[PDB]
């Protein structure tokens, strides 16, 4: 079997945002028990994870939850990288002063530096690049390494994002072409529809070029990222984000018997860059 080196954990799908394209949509308010998601986490430990990513859904609308896991995850696992990916609105300084001994790698989204656009996509109401630069400078305070995740879509291909990028100076910067998921963003029967805002192979390439002196550009093109993650849900089933069926959690059936139930393309995920110094 596959081993699950670097896992997401899309832990809750609630959010605060309205992000046009949002690939992992609010279709339920479930949360694992705290005591249930350690259980979770040891046994992916035991199965040689070295880096998890806590996503969903807006983590800083549970900071109790995701305090927790973040120390438990360093403290006790010793997991070589603990992540967290959030939209930064919810992020108070107090809370990486507490925990920030025990957070690897804090990743921020934010798709433009135009407040106007990030105010179209919908996941602002015009703060924050504001925000960004203020996370930015408390993860220099708090020793965690900073990340940004843009995604390229129709309303930001064109931008140049380089004086930006050259003043925030992130270590890891991905550049997501904006993916369809079959039963999540894909028509008008779910709670989003992206369509409208997907682009051509040759736009999101224009846009790396634009940023091709960008040392700390990941790209990812639909290619390399539709099927190269590891996406455990809210119930911690693996995902296969393509409209097949979860597994079944690995609180019920165990990591191996969840993770022989998806594919996972491995090859995508080397050539992604998704081993990299998570630490
Ligand atoms: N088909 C896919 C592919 C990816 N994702 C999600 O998209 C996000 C991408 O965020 P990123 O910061 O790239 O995740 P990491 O795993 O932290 O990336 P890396 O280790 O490469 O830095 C993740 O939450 C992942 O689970 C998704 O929902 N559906
Ligand atoms: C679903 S969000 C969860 C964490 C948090 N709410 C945030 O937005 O950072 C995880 C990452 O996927 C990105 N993402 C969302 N929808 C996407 C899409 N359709 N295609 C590509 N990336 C997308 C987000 O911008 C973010 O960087
Ligand atoms: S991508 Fe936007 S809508 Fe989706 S979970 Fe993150 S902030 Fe919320």
């Amino acid at each position: 079997g596959q081993v699950p080196v670097s896992v997401n954990y899309h832990f809750s799908r609630k959010c605060n945002k309205e992000c046009l394209f949002c690939f992992h949509t609010a279709t339920t308010s479930h949360v694992e028990k705290p005591e249930n998601a350690k259980r979770g986490l040891t046994l992916l430990k035991q199965a040689g994870m070295k880096k998890i990513n806590f996503a969903g859904g807006e983590p800083f609308l549970y900071p109790k939850f995701l305090g927790e896991m973040i120390d438990f995850c360093k403290e006790t696992l010793q997991l070589e990288s603990v992540s967290i990916v959030t939209n930064g609105s919810l992020v108070k300084e107090q809370f990486l002063q507490k925990h920030g001994r025990n957070i690897d790698i804090l990743a921020v989204s934010c798709d433009s530096f135009n407040e106007a656009t990030n105010i179209k996509i919908g996941r602002g109401s015009g703060d924050n690049v504001q925000k960004l630069y203020e996370i930015g400078s408390w993860c220099q305070k708090y020793d965690i390494k900073f990340k940004l995740n843009t995604v390229v879509n129709k309303f930001n291909h064109l931008e140049d994002m380089n004086d930006h990028l050259n003043a925030l100076q992130p270590f890891r910067w991905k550049c997501f072409q904006v993916l369809i998921v079959t039963g999540e963003n894909d028509s008008d029967k779910t709670l989003r529809n992206a369509h409208s805002l997907t682009i051509s192979d040759d736009e999101f390439d224009r846009f790396c070029e634009r940023h091709s002196s960008q040392t700390c550009l990941v790209p990812e093109p639909n290619r390399l990222m539709a099927k190269s993650y590891l996406i455990l849900d809210e119930y911690m089933r693996f995902l296969d984000r393509n409209g097949q069926q979860p597994s079944k959690s690995i609180l019920e059936v165990g990591v191996q018997q969840a993770l022989q139930a998806v594919f996972w393309d491995e090859e995508a995920f080397v050539e992604r860059g998704g081993i990299y110094d998570w630490n």
